[PDB]
């Protein structure tokens, strides 16, 4: 019995380095989800100090299987530290992806988590975008400028040619500084302007994606430009308000937002929101159930906590197109 | 970045497959267990079906922060299909652990996880028994001749050398004669019965040991000698008389066996049995807050349902003395 290992290197080689790989192994898992074949147990979170801890502080295990034709089942288990990158100079997350063979159960593959991790979620941005932006939009913002910043910006350029302008904000200027001068080296024709706060950049974005580490809200509702998508990546950075007067709420997954102790749950047990009030979940869109954006002066918002079924999907696509190119390390099990 | 992968065979070379290390490691687990130096969440179950399913077809991911002097975080993704052995030839449960640095979080090892599973799992039945049966005990039954029967089997023997007759009884009486014709060989000196039936097995045994897939109990009190200690591995083997009879029941952990639908819980949910009437944590015995055994007519029942922190107090004890010797295969995370 054998498991295929593929480190963050290899998984770029297999493709893991371009967006559509992501938004092609997403729109199936959506799809899935939409038709409810696949299943998605609660994530838990371990954290040394449960009490007395930093919110980036844990290790979450994803588990989750995904039914139909090429069906699979996985774990992502992804470790984070708030501090890493400042005190240690290492990424903050990281992590392993494991695929298995539903048949027997066993492991077929132990896999880099954090590049794959990035990707899906930058493709939950552009899948969200093509039916919650403003057609032709060309306007982007990005708020804050660490791994997933740079991947949803990679994503969204990558699958939107129509993007002109990109306003970048970072609390940490440095970060914001260097983060554009790289980009606009990489991409000479777009835009890419530092701004000097968040409201500066939130205001002049029609699609605005958060990217931070936050564990409270400065978006205000009156920042957003009507006609503005809001991919709350980062989920803590939105005020309630915008959850409550934004024309349409979309999720990933109600019962993983409708959680205790989160927002939206929060207004829920409260009488401010509810099943009924959400305008969507994400592969409702995606599966056309359920309309996306109707006119350009609505404002809409996603709030996506993450499903594994992304990773797991991603993942597998990787692992398949890896094998097809004899990429990675043949690992014996036993 | 580096992780070490160690698959079965280099576990076995750094000594995975005695018991000694396992329970050195479990003495530590679980110490720190009664001293409340640890995080465990609870685990999940990935099911594919969740209804229509065998109880046995499953992927559980169990996470665990163990504190103190050598602080190590890690998770155990093991799976299972009951199939597996009769219809593939193929060992029911297969997986990984994974270990993590707790000052970045990051993954160190990878590691095949169900030689650590089953060896684990016989050391929980050997600290038991050292607290909780007969000193000196002669006649040990085994019912079920899987993987964790064998090494319940092995474990026990290295750690007892009093043990003069082996009663085995399996459902499927060819894996019962092969089982026992395979010992009497390794140990001549050893007297191994292969029985006509469970009970004939569990009547003439002073320690018993349940090591089956099964979701209907067989095991009933009056089967019991007294003086009597059973190792409820299997879980289910055990009627409810037996918690409501015996002079003392010992759980792992009360928080994970008084949970929704399990046997210990239903009891309680009836007025049957409480956290009051539970005679010990099995910490508590190995630390000593709570004596064991007390008189040589005691009938004690243990019911393990196992907790992560027994997996990656091994597998940390295993990978470090791999790394003492140099064995294992150095993998780069990026
Ligand atoms: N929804 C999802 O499925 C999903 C998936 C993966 C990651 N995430 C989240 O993405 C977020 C970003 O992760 P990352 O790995 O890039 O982190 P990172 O540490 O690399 O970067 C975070 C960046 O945000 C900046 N920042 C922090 N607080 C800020 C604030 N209040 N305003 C402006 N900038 C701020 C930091 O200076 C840093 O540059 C994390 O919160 C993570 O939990 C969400
Ligand atoms: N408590 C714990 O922490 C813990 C840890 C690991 C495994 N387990 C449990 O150990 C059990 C044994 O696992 P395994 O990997 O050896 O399985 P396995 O499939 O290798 O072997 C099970 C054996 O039991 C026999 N059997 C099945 N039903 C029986 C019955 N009703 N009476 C007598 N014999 C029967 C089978 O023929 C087989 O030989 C599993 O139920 C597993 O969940 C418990």
């Amino acid at each position: 019995r054998e498991m295929l290992y593929l480190n963050r290197s290899d998984i770029e080689q297999a493709g893991g380095n371009h967006s559509q790989v992501y938004v092609d192994a997403l729109t199936e898992a959506l799809t899935a989800h939409a038709h409810n074949d696949f299943v998605q147990p609660l994530k838990p979170y371990l954290r040394q100090d449960p009490e007395n801890g930093h919110i980036a502080d844990r290790i979450i295990a994803m588990p989750s299987h995904i039914g139909g034709e090429h069906a699979i089942s996985g774990i992502k288990w992804i470790g984070s530290k708030h501090d890493n990158p400042s005190k240690r100079n290492m990424e903050r997350a990281s992590g392993v992806i494991i695929l298995n063979d539903p048949e027997t159960n066993y492991p077929i593959a132990v896999m880099e988590a954090s590049l794959i991790s990035s990707m899906r979620t930058a493709a939950v941005s552009v899948i969200a975008a093509k039916h919650l932006a403003k057609k032709g939009f060309k306007d982007l913002t990005i708020i804050g400028c660490g791994l997933i910043g740079d991947k949803q910006l990679q994503s969204m350029l990558e699958q939107f040619d129509h993007i002109e302008r990109v306003f970048v904000y970072d609390q940490f200027s440095e970060a914001c500084a260097r983060f554009v001068d790289r980009w606009q080296q990489q991409r000479p024709e777009i835009n890419f302007i530092a701004t000097e706060n968040a409201k500066e950049a939130v205001s002049n974005g029609e699609v605005v994606i958060t990217c931070t580490v936050t564990d409270q809200p400065y978006i205000e509702y009156d920042w957003l430009q009507k006609g503005a998508f809001i991919s709350n990546i980062s989920i803590m950075d939105v005020h309630k308000e915008v959850f409550i007067k934004a024309d349409k709420v979309v999720v990933d997954d109600w019962s993983q937002c409708n959680r205790e102790k989160k927002t939206i749950n929060q207004l829920v047990l409260e009488g401010k929101f509810s099943k009924e009030a959400l305008h969507a979940e994400l592969g409702q869109l995606v599966t056309g159930d359920i309309p996306g954006r109707e006119d350009d002066d609505e404002i809409i918002l996603l709030n996506p906590m993450g499903m594994a079924i992304e990773d797991i999907s991603s993942a597998y696509f990787i692992y398949q197109q890896a094998q097809q190119q004899n990429i990675g390390t043949t690992l014996n099990l036993y």
